[PDB]
This record gives structure tokens, C-alpha cells and sequence, in this order.
């Protein structure tokens, strides 16, 4: 292995890392999106493309990968010098670009993996997945529960993200929450602080984005690679409607 | 709250993140350590004192928090530009120097708080722990056990990790580590992925340094912010002999 990848040794064997490195990764998210990258990008995936078209804000420095220099930047273009920092000889292709209905097949097309990150107040969440579906991609869905990370992978020949959806109102990331709360109780492991956190979002007066935390970012971050490496490596995951649920407690 | 920490809402109150704001840290250790201090500067904790004497290596940049730009350079120096670059306005102080019997008491006053990422090649990591509880300064101890994040706290009147180091035999993290090893079998929640690579780390014929992957790095790094803010708080929090253990298969 490479002297960057030497403390890697007996986690992965050569061939491992050498298997990692040219696993072309779809990114759709440079927010919660920017913190995996760079974990993903460490352990040994450099092939990554990301597509954002936001820019950074200040109020993102409480859980995103970027600095005050960043702040008017293009995510995408902040990311990748932050990201080629890290690793020159990396893969690091982005796109300062909205995904919509009529581009998002162009970019799914040609990579083996994708992470779903994208804001539910765009338009194509659920339609990217159902296209990574049809093209053997499995989708990654990392959630900032504040204290907790959670990922879900919508495998290809599973269920997808509509089965929790309600036919007459848009579906959103309090949909899926209300999901995994409501499921961790039923089966006699309830999150009260999931469920405090959720009641507490859903009676405030004014309509604000969810509250993030940077140790959820930095949980799922670490949920993500992992899962990656499985995925690369084919070995077993657990696919929606299961999920990965990591916090503190756990 | 500034508009930086205003996504911290609900989760902590104004009144939360003005008080760690100030709350005094000391890291003892910029390598697992560099990656627990830029989440915990995002999530609000702006006091951090950094110590470490070793220089930033190739080999660092697969799991710390350190980029190509920083190599050769005190790791001390190369964290504190990352972490004001984050945050202009942020109390960071740096010292690069080793410690030992003579200097570490002098450190470690005036903080509220401490983080023991010493390596146990060093000869004060016990003694280090042995003064911050006569000063009533809680420790956290986090590894990075590959797809794990571990975490230990040494209450101040509560056991050291004295209490699993042999009178007369050396003691490192390999000790730490098949404690906790053991701890889950004996509840009968083995995690075999940990009493694997255990096994292959012992029998490797060549001596070198424990493997370790950004996975736990950046899950051990949440788990330490959670804490943090636990403790700051005044939250309940697990002592040794009881640990903290985040990884994606629990
Ligand atoms: C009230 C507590 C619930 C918190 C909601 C989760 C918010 C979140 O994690 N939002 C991601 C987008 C990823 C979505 C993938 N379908 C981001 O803002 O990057
Ligand atoms: C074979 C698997 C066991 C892995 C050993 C754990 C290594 C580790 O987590 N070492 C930290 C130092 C923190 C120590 C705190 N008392 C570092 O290298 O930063």
C-alpha cells in the first residue's frame, strides 16, 4: 500500500485499497456531502464527482467542510480545493450544478455507487434514486439527526423512499425521521431523544430548515465510508426500509 | 448564538453555546485529537489548548486531520491554521512540545476539561490522567479502533485506567483495547470484527503501529463532541469502568 494508506494495513489488504481507489462515487450534496468526502477521500476513494449548486454560507460552518474563506464560494469549487489538498493525485471531478428532471440521468451515468444528499426543496430526490435503480446503482441516504447519524441504501432491486411518502403531500427528510423514530419504538427501542428533537422542530412557529449538529455530520461520515467499502467490496448491507442508526448511545 | 452556530438551535439553547464557548479544554495529542478539535470548534467549543511535539508524517493523512501542504510541519502548527481558518475569532493555543513528568502539571491548570490522546510510547499517560483527577478535571481517552470510535471518561473520584494496567508489565492501548474487548463478551455483545483485528495486529510477525482508518477517527470525533457538551452541561455521562463504543454494525 501506499505510504498515505500505511496505517490502513490489516483493515484492508492491498488489493482492498487498490479496488477503492478508482470506485467512481456520485456526490448529489456538498453539505452533510462535504464532511464524507473527505473521510471517503482519506480512506482511499479518489474518484468522486460532486454536484451542488449552492454556495457557502455562514450559518454551514457549524457542520459542513468549508472555512470563512469559503463563505460566497461555489461549494463545489470550495470542496474540491479542500479535497485536493488532501490528495493531489485524486480524482476530484465537480459541477457547479442544480439536479434537475431533465440533467440528473446524464450525471448518474458511469459511476458504480451514489449518495443521495440532496434538499427535498429542489425536485429530484426521490427521481434520482428511481434512476440509480434502474442502472444497478445503489443509493446512499445520510440523514444529521444531531446527536445520531443515519444512513439507509436504497438497493437497486429494493424498496425505495416513496413506500413512506403520502400521495398528496411532498416528501421530505421529517418524513423519513418520523420513519425511523416511529420504527425504533415500535420495536422496543425507542429514541426519545430523536423524538424530543422531532417534536420540538415540528412546534416551532416559524418554518425554519432542520437544526444539524457537526457530530452528526461527522458520525454519518464515518457510517458512509464504511458502507462504502462494503459496498465496493461486496459485502453484506442492510437496504431500506433497514437502515443504520449510530449515536452516543450505540 | 452567531449566525455560524444558528443550525445548533433546539439542539442546545443560547444559553448552551455561550457557555462552551469559553469552557476551557486541554488535548493532549494533535493526531486522533486534530480531528476531535475541528468538530468541536464547529459545534461551539472555541477554548481548546493543543499539545503535541511530533511532526506532520505521510502516513497521517489517511485518517488525522492534516493535509500534503502541512507535512513536515509541527502538527501543532498546522492544526491551529485550520482551525482559525474555521473560526478567525477562536481562543486556540498551541504548545509544540513533549510531556513529561516535569512540565505536565503546569498545562494542565486552568482547564475544565481534558482529552488524553497521548501515544503510550510517551511516559506520562497515566500520570497525566492521576493529576487532573487530584485537579477534578474529567479525561476523555477516545481510540481509533479501525470501524470503531471508543471513548473512556476518568471521573476525577472515580478508577483510573490503573485498574486494568499489570503491576510490573508496560501498558499501552493494546491493554485499553482487549478490555474493552472482553467487557463486550463478557455482556454478551461480542464484537468479533474488534477481536479480529486484535488477533492480527498481535501475530503480526514485524512490530509496528496499531492500524487506524478515518472511519473511527471521524466517529470517534463526534462521540467526544457529544461528551464534551455533556459534561460542559452538566448531562450525565458514563465513567470508566463503562465506555463508550459507536460503530456501524450497533
Ligand atoms: C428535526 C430533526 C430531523 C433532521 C432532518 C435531517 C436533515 C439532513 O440531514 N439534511 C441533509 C440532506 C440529506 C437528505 C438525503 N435524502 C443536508 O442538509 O445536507
Ligand atoms: C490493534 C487494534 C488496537 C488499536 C489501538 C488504538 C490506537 C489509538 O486509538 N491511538 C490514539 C492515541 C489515543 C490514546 C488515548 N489514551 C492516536 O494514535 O492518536
Amino acid at each position: 500500500m501506499k505510504h498515505r494508506y500505511s496505517r490502513n494495513r490489516l483493515y484492508l489488504n492491498p488489493k482492498e485499497q487498490e479496488l477503492i481507489k478508482d470506485y467512481p462515487i456520485l456526490l448529489g450534496g456538498a453539505g452533510i456531502g462535504s464532511i464524507i468526502a473527505e473521510c471517503a477521500l482519506r480512506f482511499g476513494f479518489e474518484n468522486i464527482t460532486i454536484v451542488d449548486g449552492d454556495h457557502v454560507e455562514n450559518s454551514n460552518l457549524n457542520r459542513q467542510n468549508y472555512t470563512e474563506g469559503d463563505v460566497s464560494v461555489n461549494k463545489v469549487e470550495a470542496i474540491k480545493a479542500r479535497l485536493k489538498s488532501i490528495n493531489s493525485k485524486a480524482n476530484i471531478k465537480i459541477h457547479n450544478c442544480f439536479l434537475t428532471s431533465d440533467n440528473v440521468e446524464e450525471y448518474i451515468k458511469g459511476h458504480k455507487v451514489a449518495i443521495n444528499a440532496l434538499d427535498f426543496s429542489s425536485e429530484v430526490p426521490l427521481l434520482f434514486d428511481e434512476i440509480c435503480q434502474k442502472m444497478d446503482i445503489p443509493v446512499l441516504h445520510p440523514y444529521n439527526l444531531g446527536w445520531g447519524g443515519l444512513v439507509t441504501i436504497i438497493s437497486p432491486k429494493g424498496l425505495s423512499l416513496n413506500s413512506i411518502a403520502k400521495k398528496g403531500e411532498k416528501f421530505n427528510e421529517l418524513n423519513v425521521v418520523e420513519y425511523v423514530s416511529s420504527y425504533m419504538r415500535f420495536w422496543g427501542k425507542p429514541q426519545e431523544w430523536l423524538e424530543d428533537i422531532i417534536y420540538k422542530f415540528k412546534n416551532e412557529r416559524e418554518k425554519l430548515s432542520p437544526p444539524q449538529l457537526s457530530v452528526g455530520s461527522w458520525v454519518v461520515a464515518g457510517m458512509c465510508t464504511h458502507i462504502l467499502f462494503n459496498i465496493a467490496t461486496q459485502r453484506e448491507i442492510k437496504s431500506f426500509p433497514e437502515f443504520y442508526l449510530s449515536s452516543l448511545e450505540g
